[PDB]
């Protein structure tokens, strides 16, 4: 990874997700948090949010809530009690802010804690000496 390639990551979650190798680093660097479900649930969330047709949500949607927001999931994801209540009502209507709000909060939470470690992760430092 170049040296200037790594800064982005410190200038905004997107360009970490956005660059080939800080996803390769940031899905090896989630395996040691055990936070692996975050970037599968942003992969369907991201196909979520490219298709506008409310109608073909619904059928995706309830693979996506009953894999990743059943109680009873294999691979819980960690987002607050309201959001996941949220996205269950939202089956009622489902429309293109159905999931967008629990990938804010999959943002804000990498964010507020994979960017803190990132940077004083020691793959960041290595590769930013």
């Amino acid at each position: 990874v170049s040296q200037e390639e790594v800064k982005k990551w410190a200038e905004s979650l997107e360009n970490l997700i956005n660059h080939e190798c800080g996803l390769a680093a940031f899905k090896a660097f989630l395996k040691s948090e055990y936070s692996e479900e975050n970037i599968d649930f942003w992969i369907s969330c991201e196909e979520y949010k490219k298709i506008k047709s409310p109608s073909k949500l619904s059928p995706k949607a309830k693979k996506i809530y009953n894999e990743f927001i059943s109680v009873q999931a294999t691979k819980e994801v960690n987002l607050d009690s309201c959001t996941r209540e949220e996205t269950s009502r939202n089956m009622l209507e489902p429309t293109i802010t159905c999931f967008d709000e629990a990938q804010k909060k999959i943002f804000n939470l990498m964010e507020k804690d994979s960017y803190r470690r990132f940077l004083k992760s020691r793959f960041y430092l290595d590769l930013t000496n």
